[PDB]
């Protein structure tokens, strides 16, 4: 199994992660489980998902990493939440369709795939974040904001005033905020302004790992910046410097360190949210 | 040469045009020529290009057409204009990178490719249209707005208030407006508001052709709507119902019917613009 990045002919000088990377970090079936919720939430609040509308990430050598939102990271936690009784809505800054890292799609998962198929339109024809934000008030029916990981979360989200307003609303209004892997990079939207996440702790994909993955061809080059240290400059605490599939809780801020943490984050979020709404 | 659409593995159920389509409508070298401008424009006005930030177009059968801006259509006219002394700037509604139909890129063109390479950053890191519009005034240094074709021009542009404001500025301020193929679909941004293009005539890709190309696999399905008739409802006149590589002029509105018209549109635009600015 080669460690060389693979060609994405759709774009100019763009690559998918190497075969080795894929054999070691993806699988045709997920580790989705523990989906037992006999007493589901019966209210109206939904999960607001802020997804990636861009697939290509430029690396330090000019090459583009063909990324986007991680399917395992996005789907598992929503599967648990949907099962727990929480439906979801999807939004992107531009309003353009969600861009997934399909090379990580568990195409043979007899549960995840049909769940994906039955909500495909929500991802394909998302709402424009700004439109959602304009209607926000203390009574808005969103029980939580979910920012899934995938390197696509590094594009736009970390510098969007819309994401900032959104996060500000959620925190100020005592709502849940869920994220994993690189999803917390969006929290950087709060720099230069009121930062209600100051002093919060989370786990996430460590910058240290991003400096190693290209060695195995997960990406065609190095990142041009690291969200970990920036978040630390923004007054946030990152508790891990490695990948173990762990999850963490700081009040209503629920996070995960990687796709290996997706199933666990689902359980944690479902458990925490059910208890709050019942 | 097969007439079956080809798979774009980067996306879910997305396809590039068939081999047949490509053998008959693309080429490793363009028909770029007649680039003779001994007395180039020596002012500051630039060409403002409004490009596509989305590559995937949903068809009537749920399948996605892997499109974007047509490289021949985009590059040839800018090559002539740049040669004529007019540099250019690129903007997209979202600010995300320009998405090209690389399957039409003349990868062996010893002129177009280097010209592309030397301006790549303008396409990759475009300005956000709204930002450009906010700074617009009668003295703004844009001699023309260029909306290249490609089916990607059908996404977002036809319903963007930013594009409407932009076109309104150009017309009201006696600037040139250039477009071809599906690029004029962006003119539909003017519906529901002041429409300074009412009564204008142009040539463009005929709806009739869009209803045939899928038969040869250029697209994986049929369009969900046709910009031709809408433009007609908006008070515009489309002079052609076929593809001949022709170009047309209506005051400062310069257009083309397809990629076969790109080289000619370049000459026309360069000629017309030089005469106006000198
Ligand atoms: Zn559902
Ligand atoms: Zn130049």
């Amino acid at each position: 199994t080669s460690k060389n990045p693979q060609v994405d002919i759709a774009e100019d000088n763009a690559f998918f992660p190497s075969e080795y990377s894929l054999s070691q970090y993806t699988s045709p079936v997920s580790d989705l489980d523990g989906v037992d919720y006999p007493k589901p939430y019966r209210g109206k609040h939904k999960i607001l998902v802020i997804a990636a509308d861009e697939r290509y990430l430029p690396t330090d050598n000019g090459k583009l990493f063909s990324t986007g939102n991680h399917p395992i990271e996005t789907l598992l936690p929503l599967y648990h939440l949907h099962a727990a009784g929480f439906e979801f809505e999807v939004a992107t800054i531009s309003g353009l369709m969600t861009k997934f890292e399909y090379w990580a799609m568990p195409h043979k998962d007899e549960k995840v795939m049909p769940f994906f198929e039955q909500h495909k339109s929500l991802f394909r024809n998302p709402k424009k974040l700004a439109d959602v934000v304009a209607s926000l008030n203390a009574d808005s029916e969103y029980a939580a904001i979910f920012v899934p990981g995938g390197h696509g979360a590094l594009i736009g989200l970390p510098e969007s005033q819309d994401v900032a307003a959104a996060l500000q609303w959620a925190i100020k209004n005592d709502r849940f905020v869920i994220s994993l892997c690189h999803g917390p990079a969006a929290f950087l939207a709060l720099r230069h302004g009121d930062n209600p996440l100051n002093g919060y702790s989370i786990c996430a994909f460590p910058d240290a790992a991003d400096k190693q993955t290209p060695e195995i061809g997960y990406m065609p080059g190095h990142l041009t910046w690291y969200f970990g240290e920036e978040l630390k400059k923004m007054g946030m605490n990152i508790i891990n410097d490695d990948i173990t599939g762990r999850v963490h809780k700081d009040r209503k801020l629920l996070t995960g360190d990687s796709p290996f943490a997706a199933n666990a984050l689902g359980k944690l979020a479902a458990q925490e949210m059910l208890a709050a709404y019942a």
